[PDB]
């Protein structure tokens, strides 16, 4: 054990928006799309955060690409908040959501509904999920490799530990504007730039009426 090898992909706009402030997030061209699924065929598993689940309902399978089989779907859910009917619960791949330890009744019984319909319940921390003892699970798993999709909140959390080893980013020709808006990287923020995530521009290119910048995450 040790943790999974983590790439952090996402499709903003020009002002780093994820979508605009009604949750439309029609950003990635057809190109881009080919892109992330070619790189979701080449993963072991594909992790997001509840918030993008709740919505967006995706099903984060390779589907717009030919496919041999679908790499595991991760969930972070503290609460287990995750709709029963949630695409990402189907059946087309295996699915894990990643919750804390803290239980009531209702919460019990919920993550039995889920294991009887063929989903795995990890909990591990308390208030918030520990991301760091996630990754040590998920490699026991035999999950080495983990595309990142965030949203916003899950991408800080897994900055904030420095848990990303690599960014690949889409940049759309629009702006949405907007201080609610969704951004790449949310939550609390880092306070200086001493203290913020270091990157290295490794490669970047246009794609579609868009570009694609790739950096490698300096730990
Ligand atoms: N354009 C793209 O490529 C792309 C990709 C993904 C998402 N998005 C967009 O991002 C938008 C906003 O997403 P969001 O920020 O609200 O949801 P998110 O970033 O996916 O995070 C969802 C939830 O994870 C939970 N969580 C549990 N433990 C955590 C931890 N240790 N660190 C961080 N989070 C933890 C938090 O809620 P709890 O404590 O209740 O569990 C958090 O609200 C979505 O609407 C979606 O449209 C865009
Ligand atoms: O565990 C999940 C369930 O939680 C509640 O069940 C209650 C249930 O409705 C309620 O009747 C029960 O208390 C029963 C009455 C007490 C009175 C004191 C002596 C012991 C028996 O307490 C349960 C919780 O411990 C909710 O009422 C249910 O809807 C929910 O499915």
């Amino acid at each position: 054990e040790k943790k999974p090898y983590i790439i952090s992909n996402v499709g903003m706009t020009l002002d780093g928006k994820l979508a605009t402030i009604n949750n439309d997030s029609r950003i990635s061209c057809e190109e881009d799309l080919i892109r992330v699924h070619k790189i979701r065929a080449n993963v072991d598993g594909i992790m997001v955060g509840i918030g993008t689940v709740l919505k967006d309902d995706p099903r984060l399978t390779v589907h717009k690409i030919k496919s041999d089989r679908n790499p595991v779907r991760i969930v972070v859910d503290s609460k287990l908040r995750v709709p029963l009917n949630a695409r990402v619960l189907n059946k087309d791949a295996k699915t894990i959501i990643a919750t804390t330890e803290d239980t009531n009744e209702e919460k019990e019984k919920k993550i039995k509904i889920l294991e009887d319909m063929g989903v795995e319940v990890v909990k591990c921390g308390r208030g918030k999920v520990d991301l760091k003892k996630l990754m040590d699970i998920l490699y026991d798993k035999g999950i080495k490799s983990i595309l990142l999709e965030g949203g916003g909140t899950l991408n800080w959390g897994m900055f904030k530990e420095g848990l990303v080893d690599e960014v690949s980013v889409y940049i759309a020709p629009k702006i949405f504007g907007g201080k609610e808006a969704p951004t790449y990287v949310d939550g609390e923020g880092f306070k200086t730039v001493d203290e913020c995530v270091k990157l290295e521009l490794k490669n970047f290119y246009r794609l579609g009426e868009g570009i694609v910048l790739e950096f490698k995450v300096k730990k």
